[PDB]
């Protein structure tokens, strides 16, 4: 014997008395590449945020169709930023941008009430900014250097030595530059620190040595002004709340809105070479497939003269359709965007031009196609997407025939 047989304290207790599992949890889904085309993954999902035992932020997305974990990442302090997409009409689409790597995961909120929209964003982005007091960050005071940081070549120099005897002459320019940028900076003011750089009154100097205020006296006496002052109050025109409207960017719409990328043109180019199933010389290739849709492009891309310009410019890893009853009926999306993008490259060069004349496309598109104006070609085919009028059936103005009616 050792004890009794009336044992009870050998079944373990639980918790649920302020012992939370997660830092943040909310209903949201995401978008994914289905090839070159991005599509929403229209499952019910959950995003959640948790802390690691190393004291970093663990971010996770899970399914609610069966309940599976689908994606998870440990994120370092400041390494990501979560923001709402401004191009969204409702506001429910969001983006987690990774500042290292240039990766963007586009999310979409599946919470019904939009009253919590900014509240979830704030809670997420505060944990990405401020971690729950880690000690695993490291230290650097007078050490912390990598002696190579891997291999594969670096671009810190163009050549290690340049072979040039004639290297004494400087590059000649059309004007030059002076000392702008070497102004001296702030050294630490005391006499005007936060004052605004103003000086003392000018009423204290009253010597009266000169009193010149006019020289418009060629006849000497010209004192025709008897007793009529002119204060001259408005020295300049100004407004407290100006609001432009004529706003032009070289055209009254063309670049009048802000279209400048935040380095995104270079970042999307390297991503297209590294992992994204896109083209680095493209972007427009993916968009024009929504404008020049399969119904119009079916007999065009089914012609051999177009295929013989697409096929040799193909980068390998794709095989386009060859007949119109494939293109009009049997498609996904990426294959058509690849076809549209190789088409637009040959069109923009001008050499595809002659075929548009042979197919029988609109005269404004046929003109644009032979120049290489893909923007005007797309606009012409979008505006003239109709037959010989469709905005009323009353274009049938027959007024009888008497046989002798053909001349």
């Amino acid at each position: 014997m050792t004890t009794s047989g009336a044992l009870f304290p050998s079944l373990v207790p639980g918790s649920r008395g302020a012992s939370n599992k997660y830092l943040v949890e909310f209903r949201a889904g995401k978008m994914s590449l289905k090839g070159t085309t991005v599509t929403p993954d229209k499952r019910k999902g959950l995003v959640y945020i948790q802390q690691t035992d190393d004291s970093l932020i663990h971010f996770c997305w899970k399914d609610r169709t069966s309940g599976n974990v689908e994606d998870d990442l440990i994120i370092f302090p400041d390494d990501c930023e979560f923001k709402r997409v401004p191009q969204c009409p409702s506001g429910r689409v969001y983006v987690l941008k990774f500042k290292a790597g240039s990766k963007r995961l586009f999310f979409w909120m599946q919470e019904p009430k939009t009253d919590q929209d900014e509240e979830h964003c704030r809670k997420v982005n505060e944990y990405l900014n401020n971690p729950p007091m880690p000690g695993a960050l490291g230290a650097s005071g007078s050490s912390g250097h990598e002696l190579s940081a891997l291999g594969g070549e670096g671009g810190l120099q163009s050549l290690l030595g340049n072979m040039s005897h004639s290297q004494l002459m400087q590059l000649i320019g059309p004007a030059g530059l002076g000392g702008l940028g070497g102004l001296g900076a702030l050294t630490g003011p005391g006499l005007a620190s936060l004052l605004g750089s103003s000086g003392p009154p000018g009423s204290s100097s009253s010597s009266s040595s000169r009193s010149q205020s006019a020289a418009v006296t060629p006849s000497s006496t010209t004192s025709s002004t008897r007793a009529t002052p002119a204060p001259s109050a408005p020295a300049a025109a100004s407004a407290t709340s100006p609001s432009p409207a004529p706003s032009s960017g070289n055209g009254a719409s063309t670049a009048a809105s802000p279209t400048q990328p935040i380095q995104l043109s270079d970042l999307q180019s390297i991503l297209a070479t590294m992992n994204v199933p896109a083209g680095p010389a493209g972007g427009q290739q993916v968009d024009l497939a929504s404008v020049l849709t399969p119904e119009i492009m079916a007999p065009i891309l089914a012609n051999a003269d177009v295929q013989e310009r697409l096929l040799p410019y193909l980068p390998s890893g794709e095989s386009l359709p060859q007949t119109a009853d494939e293109i009009q009926n049997t498609l996904t999306s990426p294959q058509f965007q690849q076809a549209l993008g190789m088409f637009s490259a040959a069109l923009a060069s001008g050499q595809l031009g002659p075929l548009m004349c042979q197919f029988g496309l609109p005269a404004e598109a046929v003109e644009a196609a032979n120049k290489g104006d893909v923007e005007a070609f797309a606009k012409a085919m979008q505006n003239n997407a109709k037959p010989e009028q469709k905005e009323g059936d009353t274009k049938d103005k027959k007024d009888e025939e008497e046989d002798m009616s053909l001349d």
